[PDB]
């Protein structure tokens, strides 16, 4: 398995019948959630791990049992205020210990907006794309045979902002969490490299008076050099996601092709070129249509004719 | 696998043909049961665990075998009243040891109400939704063709409170268990951080008179700093579930759309707008209908027309 | 996996086309058999286990090899009468060692009655439910069209007690085993907490004369504090099963609905309201019918009409 | 997994379209073969095993390497005549070491008779049951319509003893092996509990003259206390199988119902009540028919009528 | 599993209905990505690994605990500037430690261009190959029966460079990354073999003044001799990929057969021998057609005739 | 699993609808590639491995940590020219260490020719066998009914050498690699048995001046005695493959039956007995036909008649 298992598991696989998520939003989510899970898996891989996360230099007079006590006590002590000293203060010792939980937290928090979309919006969307697509094929069938229900339906969606407000808020939560992650990772990479070293003391309770125990044990959080390096990789990639996420908000500018111009070739269709520059649900439907109706039989036929036009009898001779 | 396995297993998967549970009640149950199982799995992950749950500072004269005896004896001693001292008293030592069983107990107890619903109510519900849905499609078919059995059936359910009392009691047990969990986790997070340290003695039986053994060994429950931190995460999330659970009791206020108004467009239907403000089973059926009949072919057709109305021949021209 | 694996494996899964076991008898069996298997799995989970089941305080002069001999010899000695002392006597040392085999024995013994039902009664039942159900649908079909073979068949089952004696004896064996388990677990929880400590001696054979070996080693059965706590959980749950099991014997009182009253609406049916208060097989067939014929197409139609009656042409207009 | 895995694997599963083995013979074989495999799996489970199967008390002057030599040499020595002493003699030391192979041998030897039946008799049986069953349905069809080939066929099987001699010898081998197993397990349970202790010597070859090595090491076969206890469980269950196996030989007395009396209701059938009290193959066919033809459509119809008789037009009105 | 598992997993399996990637580009990608994953898996295989990645020669007075501290501290120290000395400088110590992450990075970066093709170009290609292939079968059917839409369609693709610019840039990124990998691997193989040895010091913080600790520990990165050898294998194979990748850019020279000459046998076809020596999308379509239309029924028939020609009635007599 | 897993995995399984590889070439490839993978898996099996691949005799004054340093340093040193001595010179120490990679290299290199055949020739072959086979069935159908396209097609293949040059070169590469493997394995088996022993020195850098360290440590490559023995097994089997591979080149002599003589019985066929003694593609097609057309319905019928002839109406009476 080794490192190579992790490549097969998190890079070469979608580890997470309509497309109810846009390809950009899928890839952003997959990178945002998937990268910290890979980095956690790499940081503790046996190829780079040597062993325990900590070790402490106990005196040569200590038995192996007393040394194992010091190592394990000081692993507990990194989060106890009275039994530590570090020139950094105690705060970075928490971050060095809990680093894999903190990356996991970002991975989870970045998934929740997409999970909310799957539940709160996808089923309300799915029914309506299926309707609109089938009605467009009827309009194509009506033309080859040579009510405006879907035109009236879309004209109604033009006067709504319900689904688009769910979408933008889902994007906005993702932006905020990525921004906070970049702030945290910038700080954690800025921590002084020697802040993995701290002084520990076991002299509490019964041990407080024992003259045979040294007043301080030096300990080192051996993995920290891996965590800081991998945090920079995470910071770089998330800093590249930030502008892509911001681009997603510009829905009325994201429509790549005015596909209804392809149907406009038919005399049965109507001038519903409703590229709504107001943030209205129909504009978001256009994106999900452009994601899906590239599969429509009518579109495939009509787009060939529209490209060649750069004649209705031709549709019967295809 | 590492931490990342746990994300794939408990976050990215439904690890637990009609929908017989409401989406809110599913998500509440899935979070309430699933979170403590994740937290237990995190608390002992090899990324954060160092080793044994306890260690004790045996004298340097002790052999490795005698030290292993002290460690294992004191792991047994934390629940034996005569062979301990702690300034906290002995109670928190039980909670520190049995923490993963206590979280497991809440996970189980929070699942039982949903399991009871699966057995006691779902099969009694499933037959009747199937009936009501099919009869609504007949009423739609009768209109396009242009006995009131289902109207009489629903009018009978209006005079019953059998299923709704099973539902409310299932919700009420979930509320009580979540409240008790929040009380426990608030206490366990309030335990003094040093209550993971205690004094142990092996001087019982034959050892009681041995002058070579110290009267007290200091021991530390190394994992406790993880348990307390993770208990706060659990307390926060459950405190967010409490108001959502309470909202579920307000069944007569939870109906989002008066879907029978969509069928009211048909002349064959009748004014059964029985939004019963009394807690009557028909009101609960309306919730399960609104969860399911969004899939009905009649609803999909009629809701388009109802939205456009914001004409029966149109139904034949769709 | 950890503890959380065990929840998924034994709580969230049925780890054990007609329903040939009643839902109450299924759940009783599933709890009775499944709980001790979960408790065994919990008692040795690495979250709560520290290591070996025993340790002994060998002298500091002993080599690590001699200490490992003492630990392993005394694990063998707990069941050898001559090489022990305990104030409890030797009996509880057997129970502390063999605790997981004893719980396994109850798990097996509680499954055998249900396995006997699967073999000895289910195939003799399955043929006859299939017959009775199909004949009831014919009686429904005969009414809508507007020989009494099944009435004569049921009237014959009214004069038999063959299957019901298999059922009651299966229930009776389950009751006896649960009662004996509650007696054992009450005793094992009553064992003094310090009865996990005992004195061991290796001075037999060649070692009997060696002055360098101490006459007694103190040993502790470290897991016993877990076993006693978990035995209380098992005792509580089985004490709750006892009254449920006893309720199962009252077959002539368990019939919840007189379903033949729903068929009594038809003029083709007959007054076979044979709620036999004598323990006769037909009374047990009524329970298995009430478990199954809720799926019958005739029942679904007629129960709607019976509820509305709280008219045969209506059956053609459904 | 623990112990509980073994319950799921060997108790709750058939771990081993006609039924070509009788239910009694299946269950006998499944218990006879399956129980020793479970007992072997239990005897070395980590819940009850402490570690190595042997340990020896080497002197305190021995290095850990020399102690590991003594432990491993003496594990080899238990089967070497010159390098042992035990008051029992050397024989039980073999049985204590090879106990799991001996139980495995019985498990295998008890399976071979059933495997021989699967190969030597089942395919010769399978063709003929299929024939006889189909011809009985024709006789039923011939009656409802109101050559004796199958009657002549069965009358020929009445004059044969080929298959029944394969069956009885298969049963007889199973009886002999179970009896020998009960004899062995009775002896092995009768072995003195201290016969797990023996004296070992490494003083051979170059070591023979070394004055620093003791002339005897005491060793203990730590698992033996488990093996003897589990051997009693095996002895008890096999002693219960013995009378069940003996019952299987009484084929002419085992026929529970004279099913041809149910067909005797038809006027097309004939008085082939050939309950042959001589051990003739037709008597064995009757057992396999009674195991299978409970599934026959004709039998299901005619047995209802036969029970009600406690009229041929009724067969058309079912 | 051993080494042999890796052969089955990465050599004998495609570990990564139209063919939307050319066979050359598939094999280049599969070697470029797959080889470093195999080499990482080999470099840490238990057949060649001895144990830890580092060891240090601590003084004989050090306890085993202090030695384990030195080993683990120095594993952390290889990336800390102040606590090292090496005649190479510190740079190669980073490369020796992070070697498996660096190979993984190249494996990932070499996959991204092919993943971009899968997303950005394959679905835009897939629709159009399906169209062109079906129209070619119609042209074949039209000939056997003895509008030019596809000819006009292809004549339009001749005036576009959209898809080919995606393809060339995808190839160009692959070339750049392979070139940079060859530069890195050439350097890493050129590192002096003794640069796996370095001097470490633990004398920081509290230890800085301890006279009992030596001022330098010698440490060796034991795996480095494997990494350098395997880096040469990777460098050789990538140096062989470079000319193959460069060959892929010569699209207008890569067309192996002028397949439209086979259709030119038909009188319905037209002289669209548009081997565009300008880099125009139609030239790239010809490559994907030559990859796919070898499966076309028309091609299979016509290529036989074209080879024999080295007659239309023959098509009806095949 | 043990050794026996490897038998099931590599001997009893094809671990690697037309047959596009000849049975001889399949078996040669399967043995040539599969044997070294089995031998690698055997050489490190826990039944024959004791532990580490190396051990060194450090002084008795060395700590366990210093000994582990010597063992791991010398494992690195076997490939470093300055820190070794062996009377063999350093070369065989490389071969002893890298033996499993060298066998893996031969396993890979022997697979590539067959993988090249799968890609470069099989799809060009597959279309043409399918054609030729179907046309032969038409010729059979034409005879029973009582154009020469396939005769003209085959007569064209008679004037080509494209595919046969791919085949012979694929065979030739396999021959060369097997020959080189036999040369290497002959040498590696000829290495003196004591060349697994070498002298190591850790006296470099800081250690160079330490008088407490011996100038040489003796080390032994413990596995080498396994590698040399298994190399002889590999050499023997490959030496048996050499003449089989050479036989494959004699394509015009390998045709076992002149199958077209069976079709020559039909009056519709023609005297295409083109056993081309020149190396022409049609001769290779004859081999692949003889491998496949034994499945043809026509062949099965006609070969019966041809054997009986050792009459066309008979074909209708089969």
């Amino acid at each position: 398995m080794a490192i190579a298992h992790l490549a097969t598991e998190y890079v070469f696989s979608d580890f997470l019948g309509l497309r109810l998520e846009l390809a950009v939003d899928k890839m952003v989510t997959c990178i945002a959630v998937g990268l910290p899970l890979l980095l956690i898996s790499l940081a503790f891989a046996q190829e780079i791990s040597i062993g325990t996360q900590i070790s402490c230099f106990s005196p040569s007079s200590f038995s192996w049992a007393q040394a194992a006590f010091v190592d394990s006590y000081c692993w507990a002590a990194v989060q106890q205020k009275s039994s530590l000293q570090s020139e950094s203060g105690n705060l970075p010792l928490w971050l060095h210990k809990f680093f894999p939980y903190i990356l996991l937290l970002f991975a989870i928090l970045l998934y929740l907006p997409a999970l909310f979309w799957r539940f709160s919006a996808a089923p309300h969307l799915c029914s309506d794309l299926k309707f609109i697509m089938e009605e467009l094929d009827k309009v194509y069938n009506r033309a080859i045979k040579a009510y405006p229900i879907v035109e009236q339906y879309l004209k109604t969606k033009k006067n709504s902002s319900h689904l688009i407000m769910k979408y933008i808020s889902c994007r906005l939560v993702t932006f905020v969490v990525i921004l906070l992650a970049c702030i945290y990772l910038s700080y954690y990479f800025s921590l002084s490299s020697l802040s993995d070293e701290f002084l520990c003391s076991i002299k509490s309770g019964v041990l407080k008076n024992d003259s045979t125990i040294p007043d301080r044990f030096q300990c080192k959080l051996i993995a920290v050099g891996i965590f800081q390096l991998l945090s920079l990789i995470n910071l770089i990639v998330y800093a590249l996601l930030i502008p892509v996420v911001v681009y997603t908000f510009f829905i009325p500018f994201r429509q790549k092709t005015d596909i209804l111009k392809v149907y406009e070739i038919l005399p049965t269709f109507d001038v519903l070129h409703f590229k709504s520059e107001g943030y209205n649900d129909l504009s978001l439907y256009n994106l999900f249509l452009e994601e899906n109706i590239s599969e429509l039989k009518s579109y495939k036929c009509l787009k060939v004719l529209e490209n060649i036009k750069s004649p209705m009898l031709l549709l019967t001779n295809l």
